[PDB]
């Protein structure tokens, strides 16, 4: 007669505060048993989640379970379909959809990973479990300007890519083996050459990856800029906070980076969300 409820939170962000009700409009809870065998999933989405008091009511027999979730997953992603009593956690995988070209140029609906929890429900009390959500999709606005302003960098001369094989996530949120994808702008603006920017997005930024930002000249097809974005972000100060690289990468999901370049396409300095950082030539 007692009921088991699930609370979802999204406080693992740079505001260190829960933004679930404000940002997450779909949760899908996966339930596995004592043995790690899949039992079912349960999806809810829409206005219910926005109240500030959303709880998911989960009908479950007395017993021990593991829960995890994916939140926000809609048309951009294929999540494997599991068979009750047959499949286990390691069967659950999420893959960003791509065509043969391996180019992604759409803005994906924001994706959150719900960490795995052990749940022991004996039916004697009303109980609420909490799912903790980690943002996996990362939005970046890039600007490119002359450091001395002695030449005008024109942003429509080039193509822009973020290159990584981060499009296949396991049940533990780890990057599975996958093809390397080319993430390219979903929006570009050069109204004021000083205003000018491209908006891009990618999947998880990992401290142990070497995710690349690559610019290619339309005219020649020559690559003019090729940097390790993870490394450029690691060199920074996590926006003044006391964070490990991975924690900053997980917590922050909007990155507005201006590159101030030499005439020879060397980054002299970058500005990441307002923070100025000199790039040491040896680490360019």
């Amino acid at each position: 007669e007692c009921r088991l409820s699930v609370k979802f939170k999204y406080d693992y962000n740079m505001e260190f505060a829960d933004a679930f009700h404000a940002q997450v409009d779909k949760v899908e809870l996966y339930v596995f048993d004592k043995n790690g065998k899949y039992l079912f999933k349960q999806a809810e989405e829409g206005s219910a989640l926005s109240t500030g008091n959303y709880l998911m009511e989960v009908e479950l027999p007395v017993g021990q379970y593991q829960f995890m979730a994916w939140a926000g997953a809609r048309d951009s992603y294929d999540i494997t379909s599991l068979t009750p009593g047959v499949s286990t956690l390691t069967d659950l995988k999420l893959k960003l959809k791509r065509e043969a070209s391996l180019i992604i140029n759409k803005r994906m609906e924001t994706l959150w990973y719900g960490e795995v929890i052990n749940v022991n429900f004996d039916g004697t009390v009303h109980q609420t479990e909490t799912i903790n959500l980690i943002r996996d999709t990362k939005i970046v606005r890039f600007g490119f300007q002359s450091y001395t302003g002695s030449w005008t960098l024109d942003m429509n001369d080039y193509d822009y890519e973020i290159i990584e094989s981060n499009g296949h996530l396991g049940h533990d949120n780890s990057l599975l083996d996958d093809d390397v994808l080319s993430f390219r702008p979903y929006y570009m603006e050069q109204k004021d050459p000083a205003t000018a920017y491209v908006d891009m997005n990618t999947m998880r930024l990992m401290e142990d990856r070497k995710t690349r930002l690559v610019l290619t000249e339309k005219a020649s097809g020559k690559r003019v800029f090729d940097i390790n974005l993870i490394d450029y972000l690691a060199m920074t100060n996590a926006e003044g906070k006391n964070l490990s690289t991975q924690e900053y990468l997980d917590r922050q999901s909007n990155y507005h980076i201006i590159f101030f370049l030499s005439e020879s396409w060397l980054a002299v300095q970058i500005v990441v969300n307002g923070w100025v950082h000199r790039i040491q030539e040896e680490n360019q």
